[PDB]
Formats: structure tokens, sequence, C-alpha cells
């Protein structure tokens, strides 16, 4: 009788840790959700084949409204696993599910997996230099989200890099591209006019981290806004003040304009 | 012709991903470094047994000064792997190693694994709320560094959490405990008196992330400074003002005192 929160990693079924696989293999019941992120290099079938168990996929409503009615009851008399893309507790509200587990008398354990949050390291930007993070959300009706703009502003003033998670509508199979994020940011800039995000802003795009050949690109918005970065998922990053070696990596590995080598200390 | 940067994950030999393991198994030569951090829940022997390959350990000097003449020469005509605790390229100087590979005409790929940067999500603190990160270093001789204190101050001032890495003497296998970190911060507070870290400051301690039985404790410095959090490594976090959901998790899962539900929210 136990509940395991097991991360599946960044891109495909092999991104799960050995620990996660061996534990998942011996669980009586295996549940999972695929609405918090997108694993672009695998399928439910390949995941099931790898762990050797049939996986019951749950919707956001099943989880948020009925986790304690669907999953927890089984954990009381069996070993249950709950799979999620990336790391189960990063940029999700799944941590709160551990409280529901406790209140239901069910012990829970967490098995980590590679997360987009640390995979940013492959962009060459020092991870300790990232500041507050934010999510670029799709406007809906008359509601136009903009707080993420201020996050960038706050971090940039501090010389810190800003990680921008991009929106996702799993049931509609909508995955926000870095291009759409840039478009939205320019519109917010027009309204606020804080000089935070313009055509001359340097940005970094990372697509399909976890694959052997992820797309890593850096450059000015004016030049990248219409560039094809490949299939989703994507994340957008607005660097703050760059260290010499960060700039060198962006140029050498991410194809950034050589002019950014000349940092303005 | 190929160099693989493969992360070993958080705590033991099972924290490497399935992808990481299978790739390492096919490599002709396998190198590793344990100066950035150590795998406290395992040993080199156990990692070797799992990968089924002899592993050549590299010192900080081997990597920083001679990566191109120790690792790359072999990567030119063979499949070579470079193992590092956590997620590759998280350590500040590692990204630059990919530039050396490129310059030597060696292809390089990154195989991610869990990182403490994302694993701390198990503390129930929202990942997006983390600000700039820092490392607590021991004062030595006439040198008393305190920049990590300023980092806490700037983050907390903006309602952001501060991830604090604690000093490590890898070679000597000596770790700074969360207890020592707290005492140091209290000393820096007595000197700067900026109101940033006091007996009344709420902190979170995470020990042995990655293990099935990590230690997660939250509370006021006055009560945790002499508490036993178990064996290292320890990570210290100074949260900024809490979301009620973060507070509830710290109380129910981290044993935090109910008092934080009214004082730090
Ligand atoms: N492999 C990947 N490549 C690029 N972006 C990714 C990604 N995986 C997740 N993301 C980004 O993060 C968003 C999901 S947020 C949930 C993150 C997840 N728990 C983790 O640990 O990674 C996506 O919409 C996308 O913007
Ligand atoms: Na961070």
């Amino acid at each position: 009788m136990v509940l395991y929160f097991i991360g599946l990693g960044l891109y495909d079924e092999r991104d799960i840790t050995v620990k996660g696989l061996e534990i998942a293999m011996k669980c009586d019941y295996v549940f999972a959700e695929f609405y918090t992120s997108l694993m672009a290099g695998t399928t439910l079938g390949r995941i099931q084949k790898l762990i050797g168990k049939e996986i019951r996929v749950l919707s956001r409503e099943d989880v948020e409204l009925n986790f304690e009615n669907i999953v927890l009851p089984l954990a009381k008399e069996n070993d249950v696993a709950f799979l999620t893309p990336g790391d189960p507790l990063v940029a999700t509200t799944h941590a709160e599910l551990r409280i529901r587990a406790k209140r239901a008398g069910v012990e829970s354990y967490v098995i980590h997996a590679p997360s987009i949050y640390s995979a940013v390291g492959i962009t060459g930007l020092h991870i300790y230099k990232f500041g507050k993070s934010a999510t670029v959300a799709y406007p809906e009706g008359n509601w136009f989200p903009t707080s993420y703009y201020d996050v960038i502003k706050e971090n940039a003033e501090r010389g810190l890099h800003t990680l921008l998670f991009l929106d996702i509508k799993a049931e509609k199979r909508m995955y926000m591209t870095a291009n759409e994020a840039m478009e939205l940011l320019l519109k917010v800039e027009d309204m606020k006019k804080g000089g935070v995000f313009t055509d001359d802003t340097l940005v970094v795009v990372l697509a399909r981290a976890g694959s052997l050949n992820p797309t890593i690109r850096a450059g000015y918005v004016k030049d990248l806004i219409r560039e094809d970065f490949g299939d989703p998922p994507h994340i957008l990053i607005v660097p703050g003040k760059l260290h010499i070696v960060e700039a060198e990596y962006l140029v050498e590995i991410a194809g950034a304009p050589r002019e950014i080598l000349r940092v303005n200390v």
C-alpha cells in the first residue's frame, strides 16, 4: 500500500530513471497524466511496453477534482504509481496531491526525472543566474495575461536570466511555440512600453530538450520570431547580463550573432 | 567521434536514466568526475557494476585544464562518455566543455538526469518562485565571503525563494551541514544586520534528495539550528513569503510548525 509519483523525463520513454523504471515495473496499478507537458519522442504504447503495465491516463479534471476518488483508494490496498512528463513536481500543482495522500492515510514517495528546469543548462547560460520564472499563457476571450512581462523586467534589472515556460492545451493538442510567445511579448511591450521586450532583445530558444538533437538557438527577436524551431515543446529564455563564456557558448553552439561576444560590462 | 555528457542523477547508481545507462554501456571509454559533487548513496564500484565498464575518474584539474588532451583525443576515434552527478552542464564551467569538443572536431550529445535544481520541488515550494541561487562558502584566513547573504536579501525582498548550495570538499569528502550554514548566516547577519537571516527566519532543509527516504524539514532557525537532518549532502533554502499551498505542504510533509500558516503567508 503506497503511492509513487514517478517522473518520465524530458522527451521519450528512456528519460525515466532506472530507479523509476524498476519501481514502476512492480507496481500493481499505474496511472499517469500527459497534460502538464509534452513528451515529443514517445507514445503511451512505448511507455507501457517499457514498464510492462497498462497505463490509465487521467485528465486534468480527474486529477485536480478526483485524485482521491480514483487513485488513492487503490493505494490503500496496493502499490500504485502516478507517472508524469518531466519531474512530477516542477511547474505543476502535483505537490499538493501528496497532502491528499497523507490525509487519506497513504504513504507517498517521489522519484525524480530530468526536468526542463535544469535542462536549461544546455543553453550555456549559468543556471544559478536564472531569476524568477514565468509562464506565457494564451490570451482567452477578453482576458490577456501579462504578468510574465513584469517578471522579465524584474529579472533583467537584476541582470538575471528569465525562463519562460510556454502554455499548453493538451486536450486541444495546442502547444505554444516560441514564435507565438515572442509575438505575445511584443504586443505586451506595445501596451506597457517598458522597453523590456523588443525586436532587438536577445532571446534563446530550446526545443525538444531530451532528444539527442534538440534545437538550441539564440539571437534577436527580429531575426528569430519567424524562424522554424521544429516541433514542440519549446521554452523561451530572455537572458539578463551575459558572462563572457555564456556569450561564447551561445555563439559557438546556439548560432548566435558573433556581435554578442562583445558584452557590455 | 562522439562524446556523451551523461548525468548520474541525485543520490545513487539508479538515478541515471535508462537512456544514460544504455548509452554508457555502448561506449568504448567512460570518464567521470566527482569534484562538483558526490553520489552519497552509492560508490564508484556500484556505478561501475551497473554500467559494466571500468570508470576513469578525473580531478578538477584534469577537466578544467586538460579535458582536450585526456578525454577528447579518445572521443575522436571512439564513443566516449563523461559522467557527472546530477544533470550535465548544470555545473557552471561544464557548458564550455562542449565548445572544446566542437573545436576538436568531436560531436557531443547531452543525456539529462535529475538535478537538485528541479528536485527541490519536493519541498513543496513552487519552482517559478525561486530567484538567483548561491553557494555558502566557509570563511578562510582573512577571507570572509558574504555574497550569498546579499542574494537571499534581494530574492526575499521580491518574494522569491533562495536555493543555497553548501560548501563541499569533494576530494576530502567533507560536507558543510545545514546546521553549519545556519550558524554562518547568523554570523553574517550579526555583521551586516540587514534583517535578512535571524533566529526567526523560516528555512527549509533538504537532505539526500533522490533517496527514497530524504529528509525534508521546515522551521525557524532557532529551532532547526541544532537539529539532526541525517547524513549529507544538505541543501538550505530560505523561502520568500509563502503561497498558502506551499505553507500547507511544509506543515503536512516537512513538519513545519502551524505558526507559519499565519506568520509567513
Ligand atoms: N523537453 C522539453 N523541451 C522544451 N520545453 C519543454 C520540455 N518539457 C517541458 N517543456 C516546457 O515546460 C512546459 C511544461 S511545464 C511542466 C514541466 C515538467 N514538470 C518538467 O519537469 O519539465 C512546456 O509547455 C514547455 O514550455
Ligand atoms: Na533557479
